[PDB]
This record gives structure tokens, sequence and C-alpha cells, in this order.
């Protein structure tokens, strides 16, 4: 099951709020053909998309868990559906999305037929993002609560987790050099459809 | 696979531009509420109308349903786009008020959406005088949908003309003006892109 039809015209809307032409970061946490996590963010206007998927392989999730994300799999379980599809789908045409690790991400979106989607690889020396990690998880961190889990570095030394919608910021700042204030930064997808509604009779 | 993927669902909302949300409009399907298989919305006054098809789960059922009325292939309902009968109900406009012959069906369907604004009149007939339009119809009108292959026969074991939900349509609507619809026009909104499932598509 995914995205109803009323829920797709709702997601249609919203994303009228995403500028085509803005420099925009996009992220995720899970592999590229098996997501958890999705984050796009505009730092020009602060709006950004983030949400949750279901992981197929719980496996190789437990490991991304406790390796880099250290997200829950009982807050997934609640995610709507074929969101992430829907979203890749009704992004603007040809735009262009700066990111970290493209080779993922380029076969994310050529998996949902979005080749005119060009990308800009964005990469970041350990030190820069050492420096801004810290400071996006202050400011930012109360956007997502996902990652409880503690994550281990290799020798078993605890770091801080990954997340697809601190990423993009914390990418921003070291590319940009400087941690980015925007008095104003919202999800533009509400509640109602990151997560399960009622279930409903599908025709 | 699971439904209807984001392109489909923009170019639906379009098509649906061409459904007179104020025109009187008949609907008619095939299988059960809970299982249909065939739905048909008619709009007599311009002749735009939405047909398109469904597989069901009850196979056994739906042959059953092959024998005495719609006489229906089920190899022809595989290639069926999913998602759609829900995609379609959700995508009409708002309020709408429906004609049909046995309302209970299709309130059912209509309700299983949520879709309890839509209105339903309940035009009971004769179904002898409702059918009386029956051959006239199908000779017309009859290149509309060649969906019913398979013969079709009463308890009695006696041939009987197949049950369209398009072509019931076209019938009730004739009963109900006491002659056959002289349709100039006639287009289904939906094109075979949207009836039909592309080629298989990762989803997300
Ligand atoms: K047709
Ligand atoms: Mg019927
Ligand atoms: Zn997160
Ligand atoms: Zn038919």
């Amino acid at each position: 099951v995914g995205l109803s039809y009323s829920q797709t015209m709702l997601l249609k809307d919203l994303m009228g709020g995403i500028d085509p032409n803005a420099p925009t970061w996009i992220d995720i946490e899970g592999r590229f053909n098996d997501p958890v996590e999705i984050a796009i963010f505009q730092p020009q206007n602060g709006q950004f998309i983030h949400f949750y998927r279901e992981p197929v392989d719980q496996k190789q999730f437990k490991q991304d868990s406790k390796y880099s994300h250290g997200m829950d799999l009982a807050d997934l379980f609640n995610a709507q559906p074929g969101l992430t599809s829907s979203v890749i789908g009704a992004l603007p045409q040809g735009m262009v999305l700066s990111c970290q690790g493209s080779d993922d991400i380029r076969k994310l979106l050529d998996s949902q037929n979005r080749k005119d989607i060009k990308l800009i690889d964005v990469e970041m020396t350990r030190e820069a993002s050492r420096e801004y990690e810290d400071k996006v998880w202050d400011k930012y961190g109360w956007l997502c609560k996902m990652h409880t889990g503690i994550v281990r570095d290799k020798k078993k030394k605890e770091i801080t987790p990954h997340c697809a919608l601190m990423d993009c910021i914390i990418f921003e700042s070291a590319s940009k050099a400087r941690l980015p204030d925007l008095k104003t930064v919202h999800n533009i997808l509400p509640h109602d459809l990151i997560f399960r509604g009622p279930n409903v009779v599908t025709l």
C-alpha cells in the first residue's frame, strides 16, 4: 500500500513550497534500495522535507543502526508507506540537489526514474564536519528524535548518530564554512502524512 | 503492483476535469462492492464516461459471476492497473450525485472509500422495462466493451446476454428516458496508460 489519492493531492500542494532553482541538500539513512530516513533541505528559505520509511531488510537495519543512524525499528512501523516514491516523484523537473556520497543518491533517484535530477557531490573533511556536528545537533536536534539507540565507531568508540536532516544542515554549514542561521525552519510534510493513518480499504 | 504511481495520480487528476460534477451521471459495477471487477461511470449528456477494470481477490466467486452475469475472462483482468478503483473514486468531484440500478452495493463501495458525500439515486426499475433496450444498446454501442466473451446463462441453463457495467449505464439511461441515447461523441477519460499496469517500478 502507498499514499491514497487525497494524500497525493495534499503532497502535490505542499511540494509547491519547494523552490525548483534554490540550492537543495538531500541525504538519506539506510541503503539506497532500502532507505529508512530521507531529508531534503533548502537553506535559503529553511524549508525541508523530512520523513521515514520501514526497512525491508531488518538485519541490515540493525547493523546500520549500530554503526550509523542508531534508529529504532519500533518508531518506523508507523511510517506512511510509499511516501519515499511519491516525494521523489513530486520533485520539480531537472532539479539540482546537493549531497554527500552521490553514488547512492544517484541510484535512489534512478530507481524512481528521475535521471533528470542532477547531483552536486560535496565531500566534507572530517575536521569540517567535526566542528559543526555538535553545533547543529544543539540548535536543530529537536527536529528529529528518532536516533535514540547508541552508535559505535570502530574500536567500540561511541559517536554522534547520523541523521538525514542533521546531515543536510551540517553539510550546508561545512561547505558554506559557517553555521547557517535561519529564523524559521520547518517540515512541509505534516505529521498526518509522515505517519500512518487508520487502515483503509483499497481497491 | 501496489497501486498508482505519483505521475499516474497527477494524470488522473487532470483527466477528471472532463467529468461534469453537476451533470446527471450513471454508475454501475460488476462483481460485489467488496470485490469489483468492472466499473462504469457514465455522463449521457456529453458522452463522457469512466470505464476501467480490476482483478478479483475471490477468483471462485468471480467464476460464478462469469457464469451467471458478466462473463468476464480472468486473463483479461490480470493486466489491470491496481489501486485504480480507489483512485478514481477518490478523484470524483465532491458531493456528486450519481444514479444506479441497485444502490445497495454502490453505497457500500463508496462508503468503503469514505465518500459519503457522493449521493446515490436508486433508479429502481422493472428489470424487464429496464432491459427492453438491452438488445438495442449492445447493437449501437456494443463496441465500447468487448471484455464479456464468456457464455452467460440463467439458473435454467438458458443463454442470456452478458452484463456490462458500461453497457448497463447506457441501458438504464435508455429506460430512464424511454429512448436509446443518440450519443454523437463518446469518451473514456481514462487512457490505456491508466486502465492497465505499466512496466514494473521500484516503490519505496
Ligand atoms: K473503452
Ligand atoms: Mg451491473
Ligand atoms: Zn533523523
Ligand atoms: Zn463491459
